[PDB]
């Protein structure tokens, strides 16, 4: 007991600055462009994006493959010559900026970029402008770097969202002022295609833009597609070009204020935030064409609309969470959604169906008896659930040989796991007298399944989200894709054959996680893969064997292009009184004396579409909890019920009880590690979680007090009612729905049940999070004062929902090492 | 050793118990009315505003002053209510947003009616109420009441909030109100109301506002109106209304967060910071004509026959305005930019004209105007430090080509003085129509004389609220001032005929805050001292009618009476001769030879003073309970406070943050010297706003001296805060980058303490004053130097903590902190 019990040394302030200060003291977004020519040494040339060592940006870069090799380091050729993408000082313009915390890009530089492979044109943002360069096809390959070429304009303010043309990359397009443009690269014309943008609250109608909500909560951050080839409609011989776009109208959505980053100038910047029960915008799908001539010309633009309104056709419709066209452009696609969250539909827009825009009844009328009886909406596909639809990426229609469609596609619901199936939907036209109204029954146009054919099976998931995709090989019949079949753990490369769905072959080697791209040819393949023990490297394998058996190419190593006082920490697993498996994670104490007990962190996140808890190298994001084990501190990670990787029965636990199942889950885990492994002082346990995990800390500190002596809530969410649509009622349902469980796990509700001691809880907030508002800890804050509660409290002034600014980082880490060292006893 | 007196640790439901357990208005706004009836007992009503210990909320209220009082027995009088069972704070005590930012700037606490207007012949009361206006009668023509009466609601087609009323002085019918930033006037008898600007529109896009005070103009020039009626009518009838018209087009706009935290919306403010564009300003005249009937004819818009820019070119703020009594002139009180030269100017009704877009229009009415009429400049006050705004301006009536006038200055010798002056208005003769260029001293009246009614080393009080009271058939005139000493107000009377004897009508040993019967036969002082809590007391003047500035006062009748340890005023001199006053709690049950922790209380900015012999218990209950624990607490009011005079004051300009530490760090050490309980090892510096701004100075420069710093609402960048009070002490930033920098506590956040638990801060997030930035920006940049803090927000809180639960939470964080890091 006396001797038994690690005391933590005690560091003056500037002693644990010098701790933080030392402890802190990859290629991605692949090409494969194969080379025609026999007589060189080169295979392929690898372009991608990635961050040299000594550089201090993202940049594109490439590596030349050689056709044989005799251990192989690929060389990091630069692409750009001497080019500064960032912005000066790294300030980025007000969309750009929120882009890059809509997809949490912590790097600085060029974070995408579009590529066009026949022509060898690439297109990018950079310097908060546009930008273009040329190499391989007809350009031919470059040895040394060349400048990039910025693309002049007449429009004002951010090009939000460069897309070359797939049909003629002579053309491309562009978002300004909440519009779509459309421009030609060769010949400098721009032209404006969408008018719904003119002054601020007073101006609610956008074109071709992704929402808050559906940037953050469906992960789609785009609402035009450009159709993939060209008409030759017309009197006299002009090519058309088709852009399928989402139209906005947010006129009814509440307007909620952030503070700006410019803080002297002491403003905040107005936003359309639907918080749950509330108003989501009013949206629409319409169609964009423009007419081209021979020399390249832009002769005429359109705006074309659905014949009938798509309120009226598609009555149920919430969101649009993806969409794209078949690719010989015979019909348009959209993923659709109700606003539970439990019924998607994959539908077909003809082009037909679309007829042009105008103010006048008369017109109207006469474009829509225009329209073909038999053209319609087909609704190929349909997923339903009690629980509620994950959107899923994948979605492959193979090209039609009349009457009927096949398409690739991932579902969940069926089984509870996500797994590809083949489906054929029959398409027959109902005959539809457009110009007369029309009210859609149940299953109005609702495809007959011809045949639907399991293709993966199993207690294990195809990956199908955040950026996780499928390759599929029309020649030889096979699908590659992602998954964890071997482990929940890891990452693999499987492949698979469609035609035939017999033997899934793991093309990935085990003890590691993957993160794969294939080459569009399927001669060779990369993966950037790592394990808990060892950092990450980034290898090139080629697929090699006979041509007569191609599910059984055997991986064989090609090349690499990366390789390699922390101390990693070791999964493991146990079982709950229920008897459902969980998975953890525990950092030793370093140089830890056995019979010593040991104050702990259990940090936690705990929150829908994240798992901590896989066999993939912490180091880099969680460097923070190996200091921590430097010092002393027993760190436990528990991915508890809820978490994703384990399909929709186990994410299903959250359902209209957030707050209710995880602690359980983490105090059972914590109790786990304490019989298991000898050094944990359950008397000394701090619970320690950003934005849901600072929930779950404050949950933990309310439900479970004699557990946790503290809590370090990092932008935590209080009050359910004030989080959006999109993620709150896809697991917490309505406010008036689930008046009981937005109560039980609202934080801020529960604060008489806050400790009466203080220094066992601080609370972290970004003052610029537009995320989760700073309201959310002011709140707590109010309500602390009003039941008498202590707290102490820090503001991160130049902040967002992450502390991306390293000086901010420091303070941080710093705060909780005091924080922990005074007051964990 | 065990000399250190250490303070007993309580864990936190301890110090909530002891918070709880010490917290377990007086009448104002008098208005004297003589009762004519000599068969009666009483000789006077008093009307006043107050707040009973039962009720809830402040009220209109009366007394009964009788023909005679035993004098034996200490008569108390009853507090008899006008209103019958009236609630005049709104649902929940939520005002509307203009009404609510008119009780932040009035630093208004208390719920209920907080103004009201008195006509005195009609015996007319009027006042806001529940969000509107209201209306009763009592006195003169309607008669005297027994009973309380219902106040009758004031109909109105006006849709938001009617600001501002006041009855029209020449016709009790009538009066007058703002409702959206634009002056409207109406007929209480009749319910008829007409709008008579058209400013405001239907809030960036539309800046111009007419009978509007600004922010600036409200915060700090003590100014909550921009239009003054015309005390007379001219012959149907004309009633007349001066008015400031604004433009606030070229004025920042800044967001500030919404008291509905659940909406996470902002209000805009056109806050003019310091350097940056103040408004451009005007005074307007509005003319209606009103028949026999009552009803408004015919309403203009008149404005001066040549631009305010053109005959003003110097003049940035309005301070005051309003008319003289016969209605003969307007005058208004300008200043420049700087803050250094002020100009009574009066304005003849002549001199405007009626607005019109059409230029032959303009041009008839322009020659038409008299060549002999014009502005009169006959006042001018200039210095080398600052001026000052000080209420008092008395014109007498014009017993034509003259005016007399009392008028308080304190730039001429140091000290604020009345000075009887005689103007000669003499007219230069002036083509109106043809436009042209003022130079310096243009229109400056040449002085006839200038006589000094008072002088030496004291000041009269003219600011925040005081003012004289002149009585023009004994040539007498009633002020109150610091000539006893700067720790006391007193009630001063002296004859503006001769200046000779000044009489001190309240008795010495305490602080007073008197009231005058505008008869001149009694008066009321609301009173008290360090040692004893407050009372307002009845007092008759008098004596002999041939000899009226020795009326003696003899108290006639009281309204008011009254583990708690007063503290102890001090003094002491500086190392360069400068005798600073200081105020000591000493702890509760000391032992001597014990050395205990000690509070130095701070505020320390211009405009106040916090050091002198009046009540403190009320208002500074806190620094009791911290001596009830054994904290000693210390305040110095140090060079820059008020009541001291200019040179005094002076001290802060152009270097704010330099000189009052040192002043605080003498009074400290000599305090250790003096009493024998102060431990110097032990000392916290605690401040709010300015005393914030202090705290942190504390720290920064004397970190051997002061052990922790409790930092309230602080100023941390001078460059952030207004243009009206920064200019005026601290010049603009162009001008004074040394001065603006080094009193930027911001600025040199390297300086603070790299130990933790040394400073905790705390801000209102709802402050419209000292906006959280301040805070916001202390913090980004005591993470930029990598240094430690404590933070407490405030989400339902503007500059002061208004709420109760609030105010326990912030004093029991108070004394933990100082319990656990002291
Ligand atoms: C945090 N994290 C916030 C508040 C709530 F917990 C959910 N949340 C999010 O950031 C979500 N928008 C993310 C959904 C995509 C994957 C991570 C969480
Ligand atoms: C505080 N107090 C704030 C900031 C700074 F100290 C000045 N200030 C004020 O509120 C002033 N505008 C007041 C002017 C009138 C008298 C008290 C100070």
């Amino acid at each position: 007991d006396p001797a038994a019990r690690f005391q933590v040394q005690k560091h003056s302030w500037d002693g644990l600055r010098s701790i933080i200060h030392g402890s802190r003291k990859a290629p991605h977004d692949f090409q494969f462009v194969q080379k025609t020519d026999e007589s060189g040494p080169h295979s392929h040339r690898l372009y991608y994006l990635g961050m040299p060592y000594g550089s201090r940006e993202n940049s594109l870069l490439y590596s030349e493959i050689p056709k044989k090799v005799r251990l192989l380091l690929l060389s990091w050729k630069q692409m750009l010559d001497h080019f500064q993408a960032t912005p000066h000082h790294g300030v980025y313009s007000r969309e750009e900026e929120l882009l890059r915390e809509r997809k949490r890009l912590g790097v600085f530089g060029i974070t995408s970029y579009d590529f066009h492979s026949e022509s060898g044109l690439f297109l990018f943002q950079a310097s908060n402008s546009l930008f273009h360069c040329r190499d391989g096809g007809k350009n031919g390959f470059m040895v040394s770097p060349m400048k990039p070429l910025e693309i002049k304009t007449q429009c004002s303010g951010p090009r939000m969202d460069p897309k070359i043309c797939p049909a003629d990359p002579a053309f491309f397009s562009f978002i300004n002022n909440s519009d779509l443009w459309v421009a030609n690269i060769e010949t400098g014309e721009e032209r404006r295609l969408t008018f719904c943008h003119q002054n601020v609250l007073d101006d609610p109608k956008s074109a071709g833009v992704a929402t808050f909500v559906i940037q953050e909560e469906f992960d789609r951050f785009t609402g035009y597609w450009w159709c993939p080839t060209a008409s030759w409609e017309g009197s006299e011989g002009l090519k058309t070009l088709r852009i399928l776009y989402e139209e906005v109208d947010e006129s009814e959505v509440e307007v909620i204020h952030v503070p700006s980053p410019a803080l002297e100038e002491r403003k905040t910047d107005s936003y359309r935030y639907p918080r749950t029960g509330s108003k989501n915008p009013k949206i629409a799908l319409k169609l964009a064409e423009f007419q081209t001539d021979s020399q390249g010309k832009i002769v005429s633009t359109q705006e074309k609309e659905l014949v009938q309104p798509f309120s009226s056709l598609f009555p149920k419709v919430e969101y649009i969470a993806r969409a794209g066209w078949t690719r010989d452009g015979k019909y348009a696609w959209a993923m659709f959604l109700d606003r539970p969250q439990q019924w998607l539909q994959l539908v077909l827009l003809p082009p037909a169906l679309f007829i042009p825009s105008t103010e006048n009844e008369e017109q109207r009328l006469a474009s829509a008896r225009a329209v073909p009886r038999n053209v319609q909406p087909y609704v190929v596909y349909e997923e339903v659930t009690n629980v509620w639809i994950n959107v899923h990426d994948i979605f492959y229609p193979f090209p039609q040989s009349e009457d009927e469609l096949c398409f690739l596609r991932a579902n969940e619901c069926k089984t509870g796991f996500c797994h590809l199936y083949k489906v054929t939907a029959v398409l027959k036209s109902q005959g539809y007298d457009w110009s007369e109204p029309f009210s859609p029954g149940e299953d109005e146009f609702k495809c007959p399944i011809k045949e639907e054919i399991a293709l993966t099976s199993g207690e294990w998931e195809v990956l199908a989200r955040h950026g996780s995709k499928i390759w599929v090989n029309e020649e030889t019949k096979l699908v590659y894709f992602q998954g964890t079949k071997d482990t929940p753990l890891e990452h693999h490369l499987y492949v698979v054959s469609y035609e035939a769905a017999g033997e899934i072959v793991r093309l990935t080697t085990p003890g590691f996680s993957h993160s794969c791209s294939m080459s569009q040819n399927f001669d060779m393949f990369v993966s950037h893969y790592s394990s808990v023990s060892t950092p990450p490297c980034v290898h090139v394998y080629k697929l090699s064997g006979p041509d007569d058996d191609p599910l059984h190419k055997q991986p064989r190593f090609w090349a690499s292009m990366m390789e390699a006082d922390y101390v990693p920490p070791e999964i493991f697993h146990f079982h709950t009184r229920s008897d459902v498996r969980l998975y953890g994670m525990i950092y030793k104490p370093h140089a830890l004396q056995p019979g010593k007990k040991h104050p702990t962190v259990l940090f936690v996140y705990g929150g829908p579409q994240v798992q901590l808890v896989n066999n993939s190298f912490k180091g880099i994001k969680y460097l923070r909890l190996n200091t921590l084990a430097s010092l002393g501190y027993a760190v436990v990670v528990i991915d508890g019920r809820g978490s994703c990787q384990r399909g929709l029965r186990f994410e299903g636990a959250l359902k209209n009880q957030m707050g209710q199942v995880e602690i359980e889950d983490q105090v059972e885990g914590l109790q786990f590690v304490a019989e298991k492994y000898g050094f944990i002082d359950l008397s000394r346990v701090a619970i320690h979680g950003w934005s849901y995990g600072g929930f779950l800390s404050l949950m933990g500190l309310i439900h479970k007090p004699q557990v946790f002596k503290v809590a370090i809530a990092g932008a935590p969410v209080t009050v359910w009612m004030a989080y959006d649509t999109g993620y709150t009622e896809r697991y917490m349902d309505v406010p008036e729905n689930n008046q009981h469980g937005y109560e039980a796990g609202s934080v801020a509700l529960h604060v008489e049940k806050l400790p009466n001691e203080p220094n066992r809880l601080l609370i972290l907030h970004g003052f610029l999070d537009e995320n989760v508002h700073f309201f959310h800890t002011n709140f707590l804050v109010s309500q602390l004062i009003r039941a008498g509660k202590p707290y102490q409290l820090q503001i991160y002034p130049n902040e967002r929902h992450s502390i991306r600014c390293p000086e901010s980082g420091e303070h941080y880490e710093v705060t909780l090492l005091h924080f922990l060292q005074e007051y964990l006893h």
